[PDB]
């Protein structure tokens, strides 16, 4: 219960001693590991000790740990907690919880800004009307006409659980996608089944490849509405090439903003099942998740085609020179039109940087080396050579399922 | 107990049931994942249920599980144990064995190949001098004059802890690395402590880019002894490029055959400290790591140069650009001179049928994701898409620490 992290590259060692405050099960045991298995109410006594660890570490933090103060604050809540079944986060203390979900997100690269990031309380929010008013404040705060702004909005927290805000999408901005007679796929196969569920609730889709969403707000456990988001307040990129005048041609554009609004906020026993949040794109996510993947765009083959390249065999390596051209291409796209973006060297680097920090200033840093080391060029980036401890530390966010599986309606 | 595993771009669902026979531990805990940790004399007590596991499954293998056969084999080597405090394998078994560790080894992209593997038994092997010359017949037969096949050596295994076989090496074939004043490096940086160990002991080093180490061996707990491989063993290929005629003049080559030599491999509760194997090369070892790792040859900035990229700004994808082009030289240079090489697209689609066709026959199929997805171009690969389960079966082959650090010097 004293652990050593080694860089292979470096020969830096790191003690880990914050794994020994981790909590939540990671799914590994003795006899196997589960590091690559992507997924592997709260009544009155479970809700007290979770508390109680949240404001003790908030109170720590500020330096007031066994103060007066932080009893007081104990005294305060185990009253409500007995008397009302749950409790209410102080501003501050929701502020605090927010950034440190983040500062423990262990999938997370861009950690190293987890201290900057606008929290956006919308716990006083009743209605999918509202809801979408809060989420259009988000989107234009946090794209800020290209110079990106790390930001959360966080809505009502769960109560008996049959009340949950939740917004359907998976991201705030995301293409529509559609199964054609042809049998292919237009626009993003991985939307398919949620495009159809907003026709199916009234969205005229314009039948099209790169159609922007419409948002499906739940308010308090209602039957989830639509709402399409101000055109004006999605920030797209048409995508180009600095030597590929063809490139173009393509056609391809992708969103600015990066929103996840499918997790589960989860600070001090309490949950908040509607956290949409957002930062800035890695250039590689774009570039080599959402155009390459089989499943995505899937566009290989035809830049490989426009390049010239040698397609008759797989160890011309046609596939890793149409990818880095694509990737040159999104991030000289998004640096052109001056919108915030991120390359994986650049990213990967801060990452390291991020560690060593948490390493001296924290004991530690939980990181899951399968989702940090990029999908392309891994052992180039200084995270591949990092040996990281992967581990669930509180506040967290959690991947909730899809709420058509669940909702009844 | 049914494990999942999920594939991400197929939807494929496969279920795991041969974790249940996984007897050591991960390194992993409940609480924690060592999963991107790379290191993560036995007792009469301990070594019969080993033994006993160990022939149990062969004996299932060959289909005569409780044959008088299999129960007399039992009782032989009980008595062999109680009586000697170990045992020796019958030929059949260490062929069995050594297969096994490596269809078992979760590591290994090319593990498709398995049963297809030469077994040199090197058990009556007594000297440095025997050891020395049972590589050399390992490597000539491996080699094939570039049409590359697996083997693996077995020399004698570990007795009281104090008469082992070790290849000192940690591939039977690399090349030396000499730190220089100047806090530069010529040759291989990796090689480096290994070879100022060669020098001391004696060899006389050309001092250049690309030297073939000469073998340290060490037979029955003695002192290591030095052999030169001889040269015209040695299969090397000049990297050139297919469009790039200033790549030959990097002055680059690699050799034909990848032998680890460092490993441990288990079988039946035996230890085998020296156990060379060899199979062939997937591209991207030498062209991404070995090539392009900072700490390595470290050629990205040269071959970049050379390319006239932007490198003023890491977003120019520079590096990117130039470690494709090393990749593809590696894969055309091989392939010219007809030596065997497969490419991480190919190694991967091949794995990923290995793994389906093992879940189906064997009930499951251990890997290691962080190491099985290619240090390039991770997920145009299908294995990153692949949820793995990795856990350890025995026969294996497990690390052990450099001997310079254990030996007892005999002087
Ligand atoms: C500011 C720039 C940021 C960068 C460059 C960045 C980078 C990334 C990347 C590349 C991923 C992998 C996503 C994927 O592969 O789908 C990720 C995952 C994640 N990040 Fe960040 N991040 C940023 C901001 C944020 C913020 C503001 C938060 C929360 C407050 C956050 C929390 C998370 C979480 C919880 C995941 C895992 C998502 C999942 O399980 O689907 N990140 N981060
Ligand atoms: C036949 C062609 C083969 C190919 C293409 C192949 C591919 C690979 C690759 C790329 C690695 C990772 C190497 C590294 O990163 O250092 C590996 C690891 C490994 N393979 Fe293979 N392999 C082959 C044959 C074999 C054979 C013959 C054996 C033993 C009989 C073996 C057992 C192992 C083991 C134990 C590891 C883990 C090595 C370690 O921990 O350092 N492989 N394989
Ligand atoms: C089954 C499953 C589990 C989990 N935990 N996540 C997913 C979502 C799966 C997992 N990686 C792909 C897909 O995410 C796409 C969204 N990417 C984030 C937008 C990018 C991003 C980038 C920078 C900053 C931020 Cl805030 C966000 C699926
Ligand atoms: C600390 C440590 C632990 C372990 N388990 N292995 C190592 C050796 C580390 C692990 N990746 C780098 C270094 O290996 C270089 C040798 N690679 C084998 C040649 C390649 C190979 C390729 C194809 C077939 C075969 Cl039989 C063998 C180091
Ligand atoms: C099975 C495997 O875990 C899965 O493909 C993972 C691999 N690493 C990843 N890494 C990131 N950042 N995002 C992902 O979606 C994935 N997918
Ligand atoms: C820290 C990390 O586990 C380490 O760099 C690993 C990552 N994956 C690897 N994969 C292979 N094939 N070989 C390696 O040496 C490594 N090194
Ligand atoms: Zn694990």
């Amino acid at each position: 219960r004293f652990l050593k992290v080694k860089n292979w590259e470096t020969d830096v060692v790191l003690t880990d001693t914050l794994h020994l405050k981790s909590t939540l099960e990671t799914g590994c045991t003795e006899h196997i590991c589960m590091g690559s298995i992507m997924l592997p109410v709260r009544t009155k006594d479970q809700l007290f000790p979770l508390a109680k660890e949240f404001l003790d570490q908030y109170y720590s933090s500020i330096k007031r740990f066994g103060s007066k103060a932080h009893m007081d604050r104990l005294e305060e809540v185990n009253k409500e907690i007995e008397s009302t079944s749950t409790y209410q986060l102080k501003d501050t203390e929701l502020i605090y919880g927010a950034k440190h979900a983040w500062r423990n997100a262990s999938r997370c690269v861009g950690r190293i800004q987890w201290s900057k990031l606008q929290v956006f309380d919308a716990r006083d929010c009743t209605t999918a009307h509202g809801m979408f008013n809060y989420i259009c404040n988000h989107v234009k705060y946090a794209t800020n006409k290209g110079n990106l702004r790390s930001a959360i909005t966080i809505f009502p927290q769960r109560t008996d659980g049959k009340h949950d805000f939740r917004v359907w999408n998976s991201q705030l901005i995301r293409y529509a996608g559609y199964k054609q007679p042809d049998g292919s796929t237009l626009g993003d196969p991985a939307n398919v089944q949620f495009t159809e569920i907003c026709i199916q609730q009234g969205w005229k889709a314009p039948r099209g490849r790169f159609d922007v969403l419409p948002l499906l707000l739940q308010a308090n456990g209602n039957d989830p509405e639509l709402f399409q988001i101000p055109p004006e307040l999605v920030l797209e990129v048409p995508i180009r090439h600095p030597k590929f005048d063809w490139f173009k041609d393509l056609g391809l554009k992708w969103y600015g903003l990066p929103a996840v609004s499918n997790m589960l906020l989860e600070i001090g026993g309490l949950e908040f099942s509607a956290c949409p949040f957002s930062g800035w794109y890695m250039g590689t996510e774009i570039g080599v998740r959402d155009y390459c993947d089989n499943s995505r765009y899937n566009i290989l083959e035809e830049v490989a085609k426009k390049m010239d390249l040698d397609m008759r065999k797989t160890s011309s390596l046609w596939k890793d020179q149409a990818l880095v051209e694509i990737n040159i291409a999104v991030l000289y796209s998004f640096q052109s039109d001056k919108v915030t973006i991120v390359d994986h060297h650049s990213a990967t680097e801060s990452f390291i940087k991020h560690m060593e920090n948490e390493y001296r200033c924290r004991g530690g840093c939980p990181a899951d080396w399968v989702w940090i080391v990029p999908p392309m060029s891994g052992s180039i980036t200084p995270v591949f050579h990092q040996e990281m401890l992967n581990y669930r530390l509180t506040p967290s966010f959690e991947y909730q399922p899809d709420p058509w599986n669940t909702h009844v309606w």
